[PDB]
């Protein structure tokens, strides 16, 4: 129950010719940019509170340690968003983004909507490197602004570093995004009615994208509760290690798993995006 | 920011004299009963599908492996609920429940409402051993039935083994209980307006009780959105290892952490419940 | 499809002996107290804005005219709540409440929970006249306070005049109570799981109690979505003019209509409450 | 250093003929209306918290006991404002206000501005009984509303019972009115530049009107800091017991003390207001 | 976001019929009177100190050069106020004031309060030419004096030339008027609670009236900090060149910009004041 | 809601190890020195004005009777400051200060800043008896003078007897210190941003330290009006009789009440200061 | 009335040996770091709103154009703070800060307190390059945190780029900092009582530092209003072009002007800071 590269290529091409394919890009898409972890950044900020960096990492997950900065030392949480903006959007990360085959193969296609969950600017900046125009959508003021219909709309699903109050990084902020009331969430509610999604750069043990995968399936079934049940467009999830139990769970959430070649991570994602063209 | 046994004893006693203390019992409360794990039970059922037991456990969490039985081999999921009912409610588990000081100290108090998240019958059966009456509340038909006001109402928050369609064990069933629409959820929505909760038998890395801890705090703040902000009754969480970061997070969710003595797990919980008397 | 007085009397008595009957009292229950209309009060306050009283009533419903005071002249809306508290809870209204057979027959029964939607104090004051104790529940601070189990809890579903920020009288406040997030709403979510309701003092053209009648039925059906469908306790609505189409609609909302004698309105309600005893 | 009735009568008449006399009415002006104390009302509300009424009065001043309701039981503070509105503005208090010679002698004069610090409506209602028009000014919305120049403006310096969020009764609300930032305070800042004040109904041990007496003098001296020092209009304070040290202190705060006849309190105030005519 | 002449005429007329419109007149209102600059006057007085007139103007703003006379040669600062009184209030300036259509259209309306920031007498003298009475209010002794209610009160916000110690012309005097403690400032604190302002004769680059525009908005928001936020009366600013960014800033300071016809400056202001009639 | 000696000892020790604990010493700290009352001293000076000492005390509070000397007989007010300097700083008061355990336990700790409100020299002289250096700060010339960083700065909040023009003893001087413009007040404005305060030697009925307790809380909340609300360091107030209502009021002013043993007043304060060490 | 380099060197050295000299660093101190203007940055962000960059600069000052982004397009104001943090704190600005003789001569001295008004980190980073420790103080949470007495405290008077809600850059934020209520303002109120200030890097036409220069002088004179007038420590302002009128104004604001050599701006500031050593 797992597609290969050559099997999924005519399936993705059919969704793209009629304009109904939306990429949903994760943290693994920014892997060739050699960015800092963030868990390494939050551990070095804990030295001022008396923590050793390996000892502060012991006390919980990354969003739980950021919860601790949000309530006990709020000036260090703003310091964390500050030095991620210097690191994730540095000039060295732009130079790797010029030569990355993943970001070139993404920008070679005329997308209409691109979703991403990472905070850096390298999804839009890939489109600017190809001479294309992109519109960042993170806050209410971004949606209200005018733009042309030719422009690909890049929705920052968890905020952008240039709008620091849109960042979803604290554990309490992840829990209140489960109600789906943010402006990126309301845009997702209308796009799942018409489109198929291509999830790239996630792991099966994320537990946040798994709730989104569940909740998208529940909103598709709820949208056809009184009418006869019609078949929906199939979503996709590109993986390098699919496993043996998790692809069967994802079938019932309207998502087919695509096994990519695990020898070179960045090349096999680039061959997937070039087979859509 | 952590209470001890002697510091939390007058705080719990003040809530109990005016009838506003509700225990919320977890899987660690059934630890002295020597029950099977359930993850061990689901691994031995996977031998018929060609899995080694250590290899089937590798492919995900326990609720995710039960999701796999719910969609690929539904007769093995009903087999799992069957042999948990033979194991968790066996005669050997009742005999340990007679002599358990945790279950005796729980039943020595005249509670009005007891919440529990585990499937076995040993919360009510502790009350039956003390000569007291208990009313199990898991489904809609349980709430509709008549009972006296003297009877302690034990709400099975995740179902009961004698009503197998109420069991919350599949991963999709955990995700749809986050909307809080079940009859145990609607009872919780009214009890958080008036009561304080005593959480016993959980870990900080549960990620399901953490959403409940968040969502109870959000429903308290939402219930006083137009009126002036008044101080609510404080909830409590008894732990044997509190850590160093997690008790500060729980303070903002209206929950004080009680450090119990970690040398004997079962005795220190029993000294907590006897200090309320 | 309409019950009479003698037909509904053993049905109401069976629900009352096992403690599962809750009155839900409307504005028609305070009809013998000779209170001012409120629409007459809001029209006389509009003289300072240049309106004739018959002309200000023309421009919309009562909750819509109170919306106009909430946004254009907020000191007149607080004046309206002020002079309803002088009028609805006057000493002349208490003296009629002493001799009212509706309020005496209500207080002759040992209720556990009484719901009411009107702002005046005459539901609790009927219980105080019979020597019984009542607990007013309108805000979050009311639920948090201590009380005995013998005391009948009177939940003010639309607020109380002694807590003016709990009053649901503006049109926008009626619309945001449709989400059912207030503390009287969260108490209603748990009481519909176990109880039957006796609606007294409403009209079929209210359009606010009709949404509540719909939404209670939807929450009963949602509470048994996975289990087998069991039969719920039947609710009741006492009327003096039932009509011919509206009682059939109410049957599908789990509500039986009771036709009372329309010659004397107050006496026939009093004969209903005395047949429960 | 104390004026009598006949000595102060040509001094008050000269300020009134040129329209520069403003009454500043205290709690002693509502003494013939036989109102409840308020300290008696707050003591009877403390029975629900377990206090005896003589024991709750022991723990502090009246504004300090109202501070205790504002933070520990906020629904009882709104209950206090509720039952003062039923008591201070009752029909029995209006009937005594019809026949009170103090309120008749106040309304027989064509005032331009009347200040009062008590919450009841009996300063305006005295003017309505004489067939005159009055404009209540307590909140920002009251000043914004239109009115004629003939109408006497009655500024409620500590709020009105029909606008309960304007009430200055909590101790913290008295402390933040010392900064003089409320809309009645900003009106007082401009009226002290041109007018003389007649303080009626205070005691020397009030400690709130003493700060106002100090701060008015400081604002007069600050308003002529660069120009040559000119003589200001003299303010007045009518008393029944002047004492021996306190009238000399008030001379340096630009206030002359008028000794009234202490045998009948209400008659001697009425002879003062009739000598102005 | 800019009103025209015909759009703002019913808005100004509605504020004037209910007596809540106050003009706030600047230096551009005395432009047709052909007065000397003052910066030209202070430069010619610097010849005695060894300055060329174009060189003395180089060393700072006009209020900063007057600061230099206040501390290094105080007899030349009094000389400056002397020869402004001979020049700004000359007989030639009165003869132009007789025939000025701006000053005739101002005096054709029955104002209650007129604010002005310029030192000359031509705001009152316009009212004396129309046969109307005016009361100059600049110092504490002016407010203390008696007057009738029919008389329009003209408050000199920065002093008058006949009271030379009230002149606000030194830079240090402008800085200490930012605390708003002068008698014209205390009158402004009470008038912003009830009135709308018509600012005529200023520029956007003044930086002194911009602080007043900010501080009036802050005092309106501070006056409704505990009550519900009600809508205030809108202020107005008549301009001949509005620009493109500055009218949007003024919207948040409760001020609408009125674009007047820039071809004839004096005629378009006169058409504005005649449309109010 | 009241700490004991052993409960508050680790809380005070944590603030002291990081140098953020400032004592704020009242008149009860100079109680073992057997000083004259001052109210007894001002009554004996009134014999020359014709007053009996028990009769002069009747006419007002102590600061009000000192107001009477400031305006009617100014040479007796300077006589009062003269004979307090002979009495409060006598050689007999120094000998009791040598053996006082309160003053020894205060000087055994290396404080950085000590505030006191009493006029005598016995707070610095306690530090000189322990061989430590102290710097008295009362006037502007004291702050301007040079000193080392090792020296504990003792700020005389109400003046010192060796600088008689700094004494805050007249009622008008207490009222003008409520604006917080004195040099001890400006130092307090910066120290509340970083430090926690230990109030020793006051009563709940002081009404001057209650305004300071209010105003410190208001300045903490004003200092974080635009940023997210962070938790401040908790202040402390040591008492021998705490009462039952007043400790709850002080909780909202960021002050925890410490109940000391009332059997020996001086010993229980000394055990508090030695538990910090 | 202007000091030279050699004349001011023993005056600055005497204030530094006794620890009473505080630098107050402006935007001209970050001039050798080759930072972008900010007015250039805000003009390039206006291209998305339809402005040419030379045309958007025409419509007002820099803080007024940032006011326009704060109310009409708030996502571009956060974009401005974002790309100043990438530009002002870049790695190229750190490398120039290593070799800057101004920043080396500043860090060669053991300061106790350094004030700065610019947003970049190069005042602390100069101290970190010399192996010294610095503590950034911008928000309330910064003052509450612990630190040693050896550490130089660098107070960011207008905020820091790593705490974006502390930035004072909008025109309305400059106007509300004139009340001096921010935590850097409250620290300035206590430091002017004891210290002398060295202002480096400002112009005479700033109009914001001129209000601070005025208001510091007013707070020194207010702090000695009742005592005899003593001479204060003299403040200093280093300039490259002093002019001819402005140094005489600054003498009355307790500030002496130091004329530095205008041929090399950065070298003459470095010779000033090395003459203090």
């Amino acid at each position: 129950t797992t597609l290969t590269l050559s099997e999924a290529a005519p399936l993705l091409k059919k969704e793209f010719r009629e304009g109904r394919l939306i990429p949903f890009l994760g943290a693994g898409f920014s892997k060739p940019l050699k960015l800092p972890d963030g868990s390494q950044l939050i551990a070095s900020l804990a030295k001022t509170l008396g923590f050793e960096p390996e000892l502060f990492d012991m006390h919980g997950r990354f969003e739980q340690l950021a919860e601790f900065f949000a309530i006990s030392a709020p000036n260090r949480l703003q310091r964390l968003v500050y030095e991620m903006s210097l690191s994730f959007d540095s000039a060295e990360a732009e130079a790797l983004r010029e030569k990355s085959p993943m970001h070139r193969a993404l920008a070679a296609l005329d997308w209409r909507t691109i979703y991403t969950t990472n905070y850096d600017k390298h999804v839009e900046g890939a489109l600017r490197d190809a001479g294309k125009q992109a519109a960042v959508l993170a806050s209410f003021a971004d949606f209200q602004g005018p733009r042309a219909r030719d422009v690909c709309e890049v929705i920052k699903f968890h905020g952008t570093l240039d709008q620091p109050d849109t960042i979803v990084l604290t554990e309490s902020s992840y829990f209140q995004r489960m109600a789906l009331d943010a402006p990126p969430d309301q845009r997702l509610r209308a796009d799942l009615l018409a489109n198929s999604f291509l999830f790239i750069g996630y792991s099966f043990s994320d537990t946040n994208i798994r709730y989104i995968w569940y909740r998208m399936n529940q909103l598709r079934e709820q949208s056809q509760l009184g009418v006869k049940h019609s078949q929906a467009r199939r979503c996709f999830f590109a993986t390098h290690g699919a496993g043996l139990v998790q692809p069967d769970i994802l079938q019932q959430w309207n998502i087919d798993v695509i096994q990519l070649d695990p020898t070179d991570k960045s090349a096999s994602v680039a061959r997937l995006l070039e087979s859509i063209a």
